[PDB]
């Protein structure tokens, strides 16, 4: 549906929100993988995400509905679940991020 994609909007407008900036930032554009320690993130990551790319996809049309959307939303906390240590930093980060999109993806 059209109405839950202007939804889906409303829900990354408030990830990127200024309430939210201070464990959202490491979500807002595509890791960049020629940073120091990031040499092999392209070899665990198969499928980069993030915030900035979901706008533009969404902006585009590239969601069919509100799972797809749901599904890219995903991807980028699991890409920083699975290439992380479970004790650092941007863990957590994800993790106080996502409880935002769950309990708003949830609520429509
Ligand atoms: C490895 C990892 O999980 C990362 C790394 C960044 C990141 C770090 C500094 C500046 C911008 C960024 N995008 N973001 C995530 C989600």
């Amino acid at each position: 549906h059209m109405e839950q994609l202007k939804c889906c909007s409303g829900i990354l407008k408030e990830m990127f929100a200024k309430k939210h900036a201070a464990y959202a930032w490491p979500f807002y554009k595509p890791v960049d993988v020629e940073a120091l320690g990031l040499h092999d993130y392209c070899d665990i990551i198969k499928h980069p995400m993030d915030m900035s790319t979901i706008k533009s996809k969404l902006e585009a049309r590239e969601y069919r509905d509100a799972q797809e959307f749901g599904a890219d939303v995903r991807l980028m906390f699991s890409n920083c679940y699975k290439y992380n240590p479970p004790d650092h930093e941007v863990v957590a980060m994800a993790r106080k991020l996502q409880d935002v999109f769950e309990m708003r993806f949830a609520k429509m």
